C-alpha cells in the first residue's frame, strides 16, 4: 500500500497486486528473491525488474502504446519479511517457435545486470499450459533408453571415466568397455572432452563403438554411450552428431551430450530437433553462476531444470514456490526429464540414495565412488547392490 | 610451502610453483580469486579447481596415465593475502577448431559449482599466441562500420528503442527512423526482440528497411540497425539472418545481435564463420550471474570480453592482471572487439565519457538518455555535442 | 444493469461494460445493430453473438478453462434506444497469416443464422495497429495505376 | 444409424492438448465424429499442427480403445490457397489412415473457389462444407438473398 504510494507513475504500471487470475494462462509467473540494491525499496526495484524484464518503459516516452502497456511484466505479489516478488510475464512477449533462450534472456537476462537490486534470485517460474503449447519439451526419455537396454526395477548405471581427459581413444574406450563389462549401463563422455588432438573424436567414437560391441557380445546386455557433441559452432556439432549416427551405433546405443550452459540453450533446442530419437544429454557445466547460493544473483536449480525440460532435453544433471503440473491441459503433457547424478555413489550408498530420490527413474553417473579390485568389479558390485535393492534384500545379507 | 606439504600426491600433481615459463607458449593462462569452502585450504582447493578443470585426477587411479599427467593443469602462482590462485592451462586440452565453449566448459564450468570453493571469480586469462591461433578473433570490426558509415573522428551513435518490446513493426520502424534522420547513426533491437506476434520478424525487416532508407534519403548518410538474429535453433537464427540480407539491405547496414550468454558461444561461432562480413553485435544479457561483483562465484566482465573477442564478436556491450597482447606474434594478429556503451549518455555527459574511455572507438547505444522536444532533436544534440568535441570547442560555447 | 441482471453467469462471461480500453490494441471492436429474436432481451441476445462469434461457451461444460475465457469476446458498450452492440473481440481469436475470411467467420459467420436475433447487422469494425500488422493490405493502389496511365487531376 | 458427431466445447480457446482431449472423450465414448470449429485454425494458442498431431495421437487412442476407426473433420479454410493446400497436405502427412480425416472449409467466407479446389484436389477426401456466413442469403427475414435449398444444391454440384 505505502510501497505503491511510494512508486511514480511509470513504476505504477509495472505493479498489479489486483491482477485477477495470474494462472488465467496469459502469463509465465516466475518468483524472485529480490534485495534491492540501495535507495530503492523492494517494489521500486521489482518494478524496476519487471519494466526491464519486459518492455522498458520507467520514463516517460512519446513513443508508448496501450498496447505495450498491455505487454508489460507486472508485480503481482509481494513477500516483505522473505524478500520475495512474484511477477506475471505475459508470454506474448517471448519468441515464437518455442525459444526457451529468448525467455531467459527477458526474465534472467539484463536484469542480472541491474544496480537496482543487490540480489536477484529467479527461484522459481510457472508455465501456463497455453504457453507450454509452443514448446516442444523432451521427445526421448528415460522409459526410451529404459527399452533400449531392457533395464527395469533398478536406476541406470552410468559412470565418467577417470582422468577426465589426457586419454587416447582406445584407453577411453578400454575404461568405457571395463565399466560396461562389469555390469554398468551408461557411459558419459567429459564435459570438455571434444576433438582433442591426443584423443581424436573420430577415432573416439569408433574405438567406443568397438568396446560397446564386444561389452555386449561379453554380456549380452545392450550399453549405452554419452557423447559430447558441443562444438565451436553448429556445423562442427551436427558433423559430430551425423558421425556418432554413421559410425554406425544401433538407435539407443548412443546419447548426444550438450554443454547447455556453455555451449549454450540454441544448441540444446538444435539437438532437440534436429535428433528427437536420441537422448540429449544436458550437462550443466558453468551453471554455478546462475544457481550456486553463494551468488545472490542468478536462477535456481529448479528453474535450469525446468527449461531444460522445456527446450527438450532427455535428462540433466543434479547432484518449491509454484504447483507446477507440465501439462498442456488445464499429447497430453510434456515428457519427464530424468535426473542425472554425478559424484561418488558406491554400492553402500546406493539404497540410502534410492530411498532419498523416492523413485528409480535416473541415471546416476559415479565419479569418486570406486575409481584395487578392478572398475569391472566396482560395477559389478554396483549391479549387485541394485538387484538387493530390486529384492529388498539388505546389502549385508546380500554381501 | 607448507601448503605444498599439506597437499595429497594426487594434489601435488596440479601443484608446480616451479613452472619454468608459463608464457613458455604452452599455456592459457588464468587467475582466480579462490576461498576455500570449508576445512581446505587455499592451496588444497585450487588444486581440486585445477584437476576439475584440466583431467580430473585427485584420486588413485590404475588408468592414470603420464601424457594425461603432462595435460595437468597446474597451480603455478598463489596469493594469500589476495586469495589469488594462477592455473596454467595446456591449451591442447581445448577442442580443436576454434572452440570457446569447450574453453569456457573447462575453466569456468564444474568448478563453479565444486563445493570445494565457497568463492571462485576467474579475473583474468592471458592467451599465447601459438594458443591464439586456432581462434578466429573479430572478421568484422567498428573500421568497417566507419567505413560503410562514412564517421571517423567521434563515436558511433547508437540506440535502443523505447518501449523496448510492444511496439509493432512500423512502431519500431518509426522510432528507428526518428532516431536516424536526427543524425544517429546506429539502431539496435532490443535482445529479446523477435518474432514476435505482434511485431513479426520479418514484417520488422522490412518496415526497418524502409525506414532506414528513408532516414538515408533525407540525410544522405547511411545508417546501420542492428537485428537481434537469437532463435530457439540453428535454422531459424540463419533463416533470419538471410531474411535480413535477402530484404535486401546494403552490406554495412545490418548487423546480427546474438544474446552470447542465452543463446550460448555456439551461436555467435556461427554468426562469425558463416557471416565474417557482417557485424557480429555481442549482447550480454545474462551475464549478471557470472560478472556482478555481488557474485563471488563466476568470471569477470574483461574475461567475457577477451572471450568475445576470440568467438569472432564485432562488438561487445560494456556498460588487470595480465599484459595480454593479442597477437599470435611472440594476420599479424586478433581484430579488435568494439565496446558499446549503453545507459543514459546525453550530450552534456559525451565529452567527459570520451575522455573517461580514452578514444572514440566504440557505440554508444542511448538508454535514458533522451527518451519533450523529439528524439530528433535528441539525436542532433548529441551529433551537435560530438561535433563540438571534435572541433574542439566546449559544449556550453557550442550550445 | 438490471439487463445485467437478467444475464446467467456463462452469459455474464461475455459481457463487461467495465472493458478499461477497448481501443488497448487486444479487441477488433465490432457495432452491431441487434434485436432479439423473442423472448430474450438485447443484452442477452448480444451475449449468445459474443458466444457464438468467439468461444461459443453459453452452457455449463468441464471443458472450460481460464484462457479459453480470456478469448471471450465482451459485449462493452450498449444502445437500448438505437439496438447496437458495441463487442470486443481478442484478435487472438484470428488465424494467423493474415486470414480475412477466418475474421468473417467469426463475427459474421453462425451468429447471422441465429435465431437468437430477429435483426443482426454488422455496422462497423475497428482494427487495432497490432491486429493490422497481421495483414498485407493493398500493394498496388489507385496511384500506381495512375502512374502507369499517366493520367492526374 | 445416423453417423454421431461433435462440437468440442468451448469452441475457441483450448490448447491442442485440451481440444484432442475433448475428441477423445467423445470418440471413447462411440462417437464417429469430431468437427474443427468453423474458425478454428492455427491460432497462437492452439498451433494449427499441434492440434493435428495431439488429434492424431487422440483418434489412435480412441480406436485402440474401442476398436472403431473414428473420423476427424479439419478445418482447411485458410488466408489464401497455399496456406489451405498446406494444412491440406499437413493432415495427410501426419499421416492418418484414409478416410480418418474430412477437411472442413467454410463455403461462404472462404468461397465455392475454396470448396472446388478442394473437391478436386482431393477428390478422395469428404469435402466438409460449413456455411458460416450463409444467413445474410438464407435467412427468411432476409428478403434478399437465395434459400437452404439453392445453397446445397449448388454445395453439392460444387
Ligand atoms: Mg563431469
Ligand atoms: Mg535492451
Ligand atoms: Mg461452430
Amino acid at each position: 500500500t505505502q510501497l505503491i504510494k511510494t512508486l511514480n507513475i511509470h513504476q505504477k504500471g509495472y505493479v498489479n497486486f489486483d491482477l485477477p487470475n495470474p494462472k488465467n494462462g496469459e502469463y509465465l509467473l516466475a518468483v524472485f528473491h529480490l534485495i534491492s540494491g540501495g535507495k530503492l525499496n523492494i517494489l521500486q526495484a521489482a518494478a524496476e525488474v519487471a519494466a526491464e524484464s519486459s518492455t522498458g518503459t520507467n520514463f516517460n516516452v512519446n513513443t508508448e502504446t496501450p498496447f505495450s502497456k498491455e505487454m508489460n511484466a507486472v508485480v503481482y505479489q509481494i513477500d516483505l519479511d522473505q524478500n520475495l516478488v512474484w511477477i506475471a510475464y505475459p508470454w506474448r512477449l517471448f519468441d515464437r517457435g518455442g525459444n526457451v533462450q529468448n525467455i531467459l534472456t527477458y526474465i534472467v537476462g539484463n536484469v542480472l545486470g541491474m544496480k537496482e537490486v543487490s540480489a536477484l534470485k529467479l527461484l522459481d517460474v510457472w508455465f501456463p499450459p497455453a504457453m507450454l503449447e509452443q514448446y516442444d519439451g523432451p521427445s526421448y526419455t528415460l522409459d526410451d533408453m529404459r527399452k533400449y537396454l531392457n533395464v527395469y526395477d533398478r536406476p541406470i548405471l552410468g559412470t565418467i571415466i577417470k582422468p577426465k581427459m589426457g586419454l587416447t581413444s582406445a584407453e577411453y574406450a578400454e575404461a568405457a568397455y571395463d565399466f560396461w563389462v562389469g555390469g554398468g549401463d551408461f557411459v558419459k563422455n567429459d564435459e570438455p572432452q571434444a576433438n582433442q588432438d591426443f584423443c581424436p573424436y573420430d577415432k573416439m567414437v569408433r574405438n567406443v563403438k568397438a568396446a560397446m560391441d564386444k561389452a555386449v557380445k561379453e554380456t549380452g546386455n545392450k550399453k549405452v554411450h554419452s557423447f559430447n557433441v558441443s562444438a565451436a559452432d553448429f556445423d562442427t556439432m551436427i558433423e559430430r552428431c551425423e558421425l556418432i549416427r554413421n559410425a554406425g551405433f544401433e538407435p539407443g546405443s548412443y546419447a548426444f551430450l550438450i554443454d547447455g550452459i556453455t555451449a549454450g540453450w540454441m544448441a540444446v533446442q538444435t539437438l532437440r530437433r534436429k535428433y528427437p530419437d536420441v537422448f540429449i544429454h544436458f550437462h550443466r557445466a558453468g551453471h554455478g553462476s546462475f544457481t550456486r547460493p553463494e551468488n545472490p544473483i542468478g536462477f535456481s536449480v529448479l528453474v535450469l531444470s525446468k527449461f531444460a525440460r522445456l527446450a527438450g532435453a532427455s535428462g540433466i544433471h543434479t547432484g518449491h514456490f509454484f504447483e507446477q503440473e507440465w501439462s498442456k491441459i488445464f499429447w497430453r503433457g510434456v515428457k519427464k526429464c530424468c535426473p542425472i547424478i554425478s559424484g561418488g555413489l558406491n554400492p553402500t550408498l546406493l539404497k540410502p540414495f534410492i530411498d532419498v530420490m523416492g523413485n528409480i527413474d535416473f541415471i546416476t553417473t559415479m565419479g569418486a565412488g570406486c575409481h584395487p579390485k578392478g572398475t569391472t568389479a566396482g560395477a559389478k558390485a554396483l549391479v549387485q547392490a541394485c538387484e538387493a535393492y530390486q529384492k529388498g534384500i539388505d546389502i549385508k545379507e546380500y554381501a
